[PDB]
């Protein structure tokens, strides 16, 4: 039983980290938009 | 055996998951720091 609870605390580590991979895809769409938004931005800032 | 070999699953996924999140916060500093000196040059520019 001892062994098992570990395996559960290994699994609660486990959902933690997948709200960590929700947050980081998240924050990865933002960051990528972002750059890509200032890239066009810079490529019309030039054509200025 | 069954317990143990889930275990060892689990803590793939683990290193797995932070190795996810590494990579993706050493592209959000890179992509921050352009998206600074982009900012930057762009004002310098603009004003001129």
């Amino acid at each position: 039983k001892e062994r098992q609870q570990k395996a559960e605390a290994e699994l609660k580590e486990l959902e933690q980290k997948h709200t960590q991979l929700c947050e980081e895809k998240n924050l990865l769409q933002e960051k990528l938009q972002a750059e890509t938004e200032l890239y066009a931005e810079a490529e019309e800032m030039r054509v200025r």
